[PDB]
């Protein structure tokens, strides 16, 4: 792919960019540079770059079936690369900072990166910072003239605010809300009352989809100048949408992917997180096994671990994720049409993005 | 003072506007509204708000001297609280996250933020994430429609990576910059030939000096029209300067002011920093001396600990100080001096922050 090797070529563009800066305007040295080099190759490379290739995919759609000349293409193909690496750089800001907070060994098969010898939480809480700055630097440098400029950086930092306040939901979701104190150590559900389907869709809602899927698409349009050719509401409620599928799958996985394949070793279950599986069990058990799944959840004892995976794969969750794998397919079919209405190409462009979603 | 007391209920208004917006367009629940309450009032309020106070002081310095309606006054009054309130925030993100990379016991007399029974390391490291994001959300609301946004947010973000820059030579100053590697882990000096005042300077300068001094000061600029009022060089120059001047006070501070009225223990000597007060002391100590601060310089040992704190006292330190403070106070009241060339209000201004930081 072509697409691929510009975006990986933008990446060499801007790190030498990002680096020689740091020489040239904040007093840098070889060494730290050279530490600074290597940790955004660390945490920003060797995904999928899912995120950022959407934009990449949605401004070559519109690239298509708008007249141009040679040179404005090339500028915004230049643009949608670095816009999809500001979301890279944004999602690799979450994980080093994720990582550290939950105590995680492992991601993508190597040591998370505050485990690195010579880099330490003293070190990776601020490289983490020094991450998400830096998709600003970028913004502010290569997008200094555009007029999408103010309302990108708008977005960005509504995103950005959103998944804060969904990771607060997510790591304090195995808490009871009206117990919430900081004057008070937080204690485990008993009762598993806000294990419910709209509370786990809040979670995920905020914690993902909007960087996942919102920014991404969204991003798409403004570098293509094509955002008055949409319905806004329609893309944030398919973004919402295929952002709390792609959620599900990974809460799946956690529980059932070997750890050879995920590149983590998944630990949902001991961290008592709200996860689908957990959501869904409940939704579905009897009384015998509600009060089993009490005796054995949130603990890191692997027989208790053994015992609420083995009550997972008894209740048959599998059924129940088919289930709402064909109601998703049918909402997102019927977006996609909607879409058409003002942009074919976008909602083509939607499609691309579901398919790629819904193969995993 | 009126002016601490507008300060002041601007930031009533602020927190109302931000949990508000958590109630209405992010489903929070009140537990968590209560929180994040709660947190916003342990990690920005208790200081001296001499940051904030900049911002509104320079501005009403241009108001004695401009012509305006009274709604303007009171637009650019309100423009300076929030201003000075994005500043106050963004420092308190900074004091949550570096509490948590230094292990830090306490701050202003209470336990540091993440050692809250509730809170933990957690939840803290994101309650620091969105502090920042707090100062972002404000200016898109309360600045959405000013002449001075692009700007402000632009220097703001600047100032927001040289901090994080300023941080990491910070927090690897005690290492040999040609051992620095996240592969290996980082040994302590034992040359201290990286501990200069050419080193120590641009320590001081990207990690303090443009958050404390710069960014107050451009911002009350800003909020008043009035940057074109002034040579950015010298106000670039003056910042830096009273900057280091800040920091240099509170290395001595944190050797010698008692843990009661410093709200601190001070731990610099046991964390190897790269203090004035090591620096001086290599840049005065004869050979034996170097020896024996090299014997006993970054060890947790409350013995060893005595031993620099004695070659600190007996190399007669408070006297390159008072030298040192002489020399500041020439080149400030020389810029202070160039300064009344083109805005004689701004540089009256100048000297009332300098006179409130020479007194402590």
């Amino acid at each position: 792919m072509a697409s691929m090797e510009r975006f990986l070529s933008v990446y060499d563009e801007v790190q030498a960019f990002l680096l020689d800066q740091l020489q040239s305007k904040y007093e840098i040295d070889p060494n730290r540079a050279r530490y600074l080099r290597i940790m955004m190759d660390t945490t920003c490379l060797g995904g999928k770059y899912f995120r950022g290739m959407t934009v990449v995919n949605v401004a070559e759609g519109f690239l298509a079936v708008t007249q141009h000349d040679e040179a404005t293409k090339e500028r915004i193909l230049h643009d949608a690369c670095v816009g999809g690496w500001m979301i890279e750089f944004l999602q690799a800001h979450y994980l080093v900072e994720d990582d550290i907070m939950d105590g995680s060994v492992m991601r993508r098969g190597k040591p998370c990166w505050y485990r690195f010898p010579g880099v330490t939480t003293q070190c990776a809480i601020n490289d983490g910072i020094i991450l998400k700055s830096w998709t600003q630097i970028m913004a502010w440098h290569y997008f200094a003239d555009r007029p999408f400029l103010k309302d990108l950086l708008c977005l960005f930092q509504k995103v950005d605010y959103a998944t804060a306040v969904g990771q607060m939901y997510d790591v304090t979701s195995m808490c009871d809300s009206n117990k919430l104190d900081p004057e008070v150590a937080q204690p485990m559900t008993t009762d598993f009352a806000e294990f419910t389907p709209a509370i786990y869709k809040r979670i995920v809602k905020y914690k993902t989809t909007f960087y996942t899927y919102l920014l991404p698409l969204v991003m798409g349009l403004f570098v293509s100048e094509a955002a008055a050719s949409v319905e806004m509401n329609l893309v944030e409620r398919v973004a919402h949408l295929i952002g709390e599928y792609f959620q599900v799958q990974d809460d799946v996985m956690d529980c059932f992917t070997p750890p050879e394949q995920l590149g983590k070793v998944g630990t949902d279950i001991e961290d008592a997180k709200c996860s689908w599986l957990a959501v869904t069990f409940l939704g579905k058990a009897n009384a015998a096994q509600v009060a089993e799944f009490k005796a054995n959840y949130g603990d890191k004892d692997p027989a208790k671990v053994a015992v609420v995976k083995r009550l997972y794969s008894e209740a048959n969750l599998q059924a129940d994720f088919a289930a709402y794998e064909a109601e998703v397919v049918r909402e997102v079919e019927s977006l996609i049409e909607q879409l058409k209405v003002k942009s074919p190409t976008f909602a083509e462009s939607v499609a691309v993005v579901w398919e790629k979603t819904h193969k995993r």
